[PDB]
């Protein structure tokens, strides 16, 4: 029938039925729940070296069309019918189909709306879709990315956009961006072992170096794009510096914060995910929104496996960093997340705080149930990395599940890539 | 056959094989994860009006005996085997069996060990077992409870202990405590519609008033113990005042914090849970450990559905509480907690901070994997309510599964209790 979920903070309740249309791909069983695995194969869509069998594609193609037309306020039977018929015929002779513009626009938004780990989904209906499905070379890919980057940065007043590259055909002619994000910092392996910059990008930074990129050994060096057109070997392109907007970190109270000399790019763009829609697979679809303080001030800067700066910021504040009991870490993280939120506003760049963020999610979630009796959500990913229960999401029971369209993970390209040269 | 989980913060990895011995009672399926439902039926063991059938009990009885005996440094072949015959004949002639003193102790410490939601499991070895299975009256329960409260408080040097009342027989003579904790403040529904005290307890506070208790309409009024002996109607017993060690809240720097007139008890003791062991169910097993700061500072004080003191302290600090983006709520929560952890240390009462607790769990978790190659863990409860990404458990992948012995949830007595008067 349906499972009920409650909100212990508000007392509000929802009846989720949408979950019945989910895809039986999760790994949890009545014996054990595996909801805390970060990158599960269950949420990953691997590579193929052979087209998707037309037969298997047909059921899915029909399913999407149905959903597409099932979405209209006022039905359009003829078109709906005609399309089901029209698409059945195309897959028969062609062995695959093409999405109309409106369909691609619809698919990218629903896929976003169907993103369990995203808290910004309130915007799910405001997305700029760049149709680059006719692209054919690495250089083009680059120029499209630059166009996307310019539109989204919008001089600081950031906007959500996505550029969809050619869909997967036989799986051997994949168009993919190798970096995890369009804009991200290098990570250098020093001669003494220590890492320089963002330790999370060592593997990728080395690949650029091996491919001819010149290392500068900086703390905040912008990695070049490692593009792959038509399954060819990846080529390097460097995003033009003026296109990459950054923000310098400063605390409104602590005069010394700027001496730490930190900064960060303003545009957060996921570049390596795979868009799945009606049986089609677009391994090339970089998208973006705007930042949420916590992502930078807590994760990027304070994760031990990253810039790990809590130590120093504790020293500067002169807190008793010798004993945890004093909660110096908690105090520091706060000042660090206030710096990011302040700095960004001071430079007039769009950013959001976890409070406002969590708050808009609730309105969104309430609408999702009021519209389709469902909203797939992954608690572990939605609740902010600090002040967790201060935000209303921490008290929201939720169900996680995969739908369609959907944004899947992909296996690192350099792990499965056979080098032609 | 196993599941690899890792810690993205340290890179350490474990292989879990213990989840295979778990009970298939979870509700997660391949089509949807429900790991975030707070008080699920899966984790609850409700009432019944007939005794546990022997055909279903025997297996479980034996399985426990094997498990208990398989926990010895050196096997006790004869004892182990003889014990199985005894339980069988016993279950065969009376339709049930009695555990021994050592088996009971084993069961409780083991149950604690399998509590996925307890972050303080590193202490499972140190537990005091008060045998009250020969109990037979509400006043006798009251006495046992006061005995427990005294041994545990130990004048500030808290000690973990558990009291076990009679095991369940036919299911109509249940020995249980209706409250959720041996110590807990009342919730008064005022006439203006507001709530005085702990709003989390409006229902039990009323049931008390309905049972002759006199309301003092205070802000921290210790509630009486509603005791159900031998399935009879409940009866109130007031825990002797000052047999209730409490802590007054003071902030090391903010001298105005005292003026808030806040305090909390020092003994955290769950009372309304059921202990399942070898097929036997013990509906009355109150036990306690010692508070972890956040329990009081983050949740008890700041949850809007609780004392909700977040704004009032925000105005005291002068923080711009009208702009979420200023992170004023985050400023508050930290100080409130700084306070909580400070007070306890001041009156010399055992308290543990969320950082040190996490640090120890990681230690326990490695031990548990080396040892039993498993560790049922519920991520959603282990990550602290404030400063998540700062603790190691936040980047720790884990598996949540139900083993045996086990501490289950029960249906609030008053909803199912058939009154006599
Ligand atoms: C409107 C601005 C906006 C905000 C704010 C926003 N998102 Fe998301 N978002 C995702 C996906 C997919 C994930 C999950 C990322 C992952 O698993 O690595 C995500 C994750 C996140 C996360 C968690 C990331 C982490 O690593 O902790 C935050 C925070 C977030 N989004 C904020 C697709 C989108 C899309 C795609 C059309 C858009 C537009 C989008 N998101 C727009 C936004
Ligand atoms: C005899 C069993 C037992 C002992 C002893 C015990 N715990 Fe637990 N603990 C539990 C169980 C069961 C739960 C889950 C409670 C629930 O789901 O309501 C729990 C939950 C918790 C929680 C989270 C619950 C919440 O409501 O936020 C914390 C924090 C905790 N324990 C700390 C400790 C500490 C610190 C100690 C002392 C070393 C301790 N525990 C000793 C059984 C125990
Ligand atoms: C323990 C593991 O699941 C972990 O790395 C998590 C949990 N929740 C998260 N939630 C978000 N939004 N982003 C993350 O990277 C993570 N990582
Ligand atoms: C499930 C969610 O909606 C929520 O109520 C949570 C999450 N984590 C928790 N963790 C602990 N330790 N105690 C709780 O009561 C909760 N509640
Ligand atoms: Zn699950």
């Amino acid at each position: 029938r349906h499972v009920r979920i409650k909100n212990w903070g508000s007392g509000m309740t929802f009846q989720d039925t949408l979950h019945h249309k989910a895809k039986g791909i999760l790994t949890c069983r009545s014996k054990s729940c595996l909801g805390s695995i970060m990158t599960p194969k269950s949420l990953t869509r691997g590579p193929r070296d052979k087209p998707t069998p037309p037969d298997e594609l047909l059921p899915q193609a029909i399913e999407f069309v149905n959903q597409y037309y099932g979405s209209f306020k006022e039905a359009k039977i003829e078109e709906h019918l005609a399309r089901v018929e029209a698409v059945t015929k195309e897959i028969e002779t062609t062995g695959t189909y093409q999405l109309t513009g409106d369909e691609l626009i619809f698919a990218t938004k629903q896929a976003w709306r169907n993103a369990p780990r995203c808290i910004g989904r309130i915007q799910w209906s405001n997305l700029q879709v760049f149709d680059a499905r006719s692209c054919s070379t690495a250089r083009e890919m680059f120029e499209h990315i630059c166009r996307h980057v310019r539109y989204s940065t919008n001089n600081g007043n950031i906007r959500s956009a996505i550029t969809v590259f050619p869909q997967r055909s036989d799986g051997k002619h994949d168009f993919r961006v190798w970096n995890a994000q369009l804009i991200r910092y290098a990570g250098y392996q020093m001669p003494d072992g220590s890492i320089r910059g963002d330790p999370a990008n060592v593997e990728i930074t080395q690949l650029c170096i091996d491919l001819g990129w010149k290392p500068k050994y900086g703390r905040f060096d912008v990695l070049p794009l490692v593009l792959q057109a038509n399954g060819r070997d990846p080529e390097l392109f460097e995003i033009p510096p003026d296109l990459v907007l950054e923000v310098a970190m400063e605390h409104p109270k602590y005069e010394w914060f700027r001496e730490l000399e930190l900064k960060w790019y303003a545009l957060p763009a996921v570049a390596n995910m795979l868009l799945e829609v009606g049986g089609l697979e677009f391994p090339g679809c970089p998208f973006n929104g705007w930042y949420m303080g916590t992502e930078i001030g807590v994760r990027d800067f304070c994760d031990v496996q990253r810039y790990n700066i809590l130590e120093e910021v504790g020293r500067r504040m002169g807190l008793e960093t010798h004993k945890l009991a004093s909660l110096w870490k908690d105090q520091a993280v706060v000042e660090i997340n206030i710096a990011v939120l302040h700095s960004f506003q001071k430079q007039n760049v769009t950013i959001m705080d976890h409070h406002s963020a969590a708050e808009s999610f609730m309105k969104y979630m309430q609408n999702e149930y009021r519209s389709r009796g469902g909203c797939p959500a992954d608690w572990i990913w939605l609740v902010p990395p600090m002040s967790g229960s201060i935000t209303p999401v921490f008290h929201q029971e939720m169900l996680n599940y995969v739908l369609s369209p959907f944004y899947y993970y992909q296996v690192e390209a350099w792990k499965t890539h056979v080098w032609q040269d």
